């Protein structure tokens, strides 16, 4: 077997919130067996990988990628390029979000089954990557946020997973799943990115969602909906939604139900900071510059409020909107909006696992999970953008960055 | 400016055939400035890169390579994956391909433009490997080596670019010419690893190929063409077709038009021995062994006679059949079957680049060509299997492997 033998000055349980001393994490073959302390037995042929003075984190999840975007190619500037390009760079994106600490990552909407054929790669140890929760291709309603929009009708461009009916997009469901969706995104609103709409606009019915739900939910798969708009998040938590992306408009009423149901928010709160520096420069239109600014502030007051009420908070930033490898940034921003240090760590190892249904594999160091870890120097608790510069990265027992 | 500054105990000119002393190759922005002698003056800048006791060599070129197949994986076992799985592995595939000293490779049939997204990917930085001349899809006959044969009429398994006249041939050359082909591959004979064929069965008619290749060259781009059988082969000389892959059953007509027309065979002569030991294990069927057997040994016979006959002979080994990164096994049946180490380094170098029109930019180690070479420890013009592990590769001036 493949054994390493980890230790450190401290490790965070992020359960618990409390810092445990001299930690000594053995992984065989990927899994952690034990969390001991530094100077207990090792078994034989264990590799000692040791980090004095630093602290031990689980890996960090971002619920909220595009692996096969690039944050400097906005617009119509992306069409010089070959569609196999995007499958191809996605591999420099996974490998950046790796090295950045982030062990888990969510897919949400990616061309042509590129998420799955990255998924499958790295999963078979072609190429290193986090583990990719694989949304394929995400869809909404014919003209929406999730459709293609920038073109006119003589080129007929439209997503081939535009829903107009509950059972269409129950088939989209079907045949997403198919192909390797292991969760379900869905465009409920309108956004900024898009043309023709605002992020105000509810662009899937109460029922073309909740037809959406339950069929994923017969497979036991979630679904995250793309929701800016209060009529939107509110109708998808109704219908069941597992998780609402952006959230960014929601009202008294909508984080009302999202705690009673239990809806997490997936809130990118960093990212109009890039966006408003460089968006222009990247080539995106003025029409959607000025649809991020109308969101921007709003979305972070926003976040502080419904985390305030209880909302359920997940970490997810939206990469690919900013620049992959750069995801630990927003960490940073959630704690000036009102959350704890350990709320925003919980946010993108235990909650998010939880979000996932993960809870058994990431999301903790802890006996039985996946020996995803990073280590950085400092306090965490005391000093959330210690996560920004980890001086070690470790996925399923092999060291990807350290001392 | 980048500059590197190159010095070994020794570079091989691959034109004269004769070892340089001392050389001292200095690169600047990827374009080798100067040749000259270990402590000469350089320019201000320059970052040292010395090699002691070995001998430079230009960078080398596989002229047949497939970087969006797997050796392994053969048979219907490579159903299992998703599309975009290939889309992502050629790019591991690329980077050992450049680890092994092949700084330029000319990927000779991929799937859904695989090699296209490649190359655009690593000539714009994302990720390492060769400088890759791409055909993107290959093409024939209905039915043929080019097309799906494994597949009952029920599953309507076919290549889209199938093409049964000259004006489909040549409608094709221009599909694929639109969508990044640079040089084009058709079968013109049927072959080891398709089903419903012979290695010896002509399936392009002349008619056809001349086709291709009057639209081919109306273009400036070159055309390849899959032949083992014997009449493929002359009659796709004879159309003007530039280089004729495998060449396995070349007769003495072919070999005398090939010679009077100036066509570059490019001969696969080494995978066999891979075929025959790991083929069965890596799920190719009974009746694909058995046609390899067919012409494996005949193929390295007419090597022998076709290079001394004075065809021009071009390394060509088909990686994909055998694992990617073994390329440069080939150079020692080259040897073994006639040619000297310098004609078989030649046949990857300058010979290589002739082939692709490309001597201006690559296959020596010139003033103005791309700063892409190897090292290698002793002597390659007494003992070409030294070949095999290349101590130092260098890509664009970029060190990729060094001591
Ligand atoms: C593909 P996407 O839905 O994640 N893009 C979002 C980005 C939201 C950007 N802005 C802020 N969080 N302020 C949108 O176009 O609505
Ligand atoms: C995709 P491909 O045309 O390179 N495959 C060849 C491999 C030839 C294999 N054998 C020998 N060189 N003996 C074929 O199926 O005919
Ligand atoms: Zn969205
Ligand atoms: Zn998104
Ligand atoms: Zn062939
Ligand atoms: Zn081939």
């Amino acid at each position: 077997a493949e054994i390493k033998a980890v230790s450190a000055a401290r490790l965070l349980d992020v359960a618990s919130g409390k810092y445990v001393d001299n930690p000594l994490v053995i992984v065989t073959d990927g899994r952690i067996t034990s969390i001991g302390k530094k100077g207990d037995a090792v078994p034989a042929g264990a590799t000692a990988v040791d980090l004095p003075g630093v602290t031990l984190l689980p890996g960090l999840i971002d619920m909220h990628v595009h692996l096969d975007s690039l944050a400097e190619v906005g617009g119509y500037n992306s069409l010089e390029y070959s569609d196999r390009f995007w499958s191809v760079v996605q591999t420099a994106n996974a490998k950046k979000t790796l090295e950045a600490g982030f062990t888990t990552v969510r897919n949400v909407g990616a061309a042509d089954y590129d998420d799955v054929g990255l998924r499958e790669a790295i999963d078979a140890g072609y190429v290193p990557g986090p583990r990719i929760v694989t949304a394929a291709i995400s869809f909404g309603a014919t003209g929406g946020h999730c459709d293609s929009t920038f073109f006119p009708p003589s080129m007929d461009q439209k997503n081939p997973f535009n829903s107009d009916s509950p059972d269409e997009a129950r088939k989209a469901v079907r045949t997403l799943k198919k192909y390797g969706a292991q969760v379900i995104k869905i465009c409920a609103t309108g956004g900024v990115f898009s043309r023709g709409n605002e992020p105000g606009q509810q662009q899937l019915t109460y029922e073309e969602m909740k037809a959406v739900v339950d069929e994923a939910h017969m497979a036991g798969i979630k679904v995250a909906a793309h929701a800016h708009g209060a009529s939107g998040i509110r109708e998808a938590v109704r219908a069941g939604v597992d998780t609402i992306e952006h959230a960014s408009l929601v009202d008294d009423e909508g984080i009302k139900l999202a705690v009673q149901k239990g809806a997490y928010f997936s809130m990118d709160i960093y990212n109009t900071d890039y966006t408003q520096a460089e968006g222009k420069k990247n080539g995106v239109l003025e029409d959607n510059l000025r649809k991020d600014r109308d969101i921007g502030e709003l979305q972070r007051e926003n976040f502080r409020k419904a985390l305030k009420a209880g909302v359920k908070m997940v970490y997810g930033t939206d990469a690919g909107i900013y620049p992959h490898g750069d995801n630990a940034k927003q960490f940073a921003v959630m704690v000036r909006y009102g959350a704890t240090p350990l709320q925003a760590i919980q946010s993108a190892t235990l909650t998010a696992a939880e979000a996932l249904g993960r809870s058994k594999d990431v999301g903790q160091v802890a006996v039985g999970r996946y020996g995803d870890m990073i280590a950085v120097a400092g306090d965490p608790l005391a000093d959330v953008t210690t996560l920004e510069k980890p001086v070690f990265v470790m996925k399923g027992g092999a060291v990807v960055k350290a001392p």
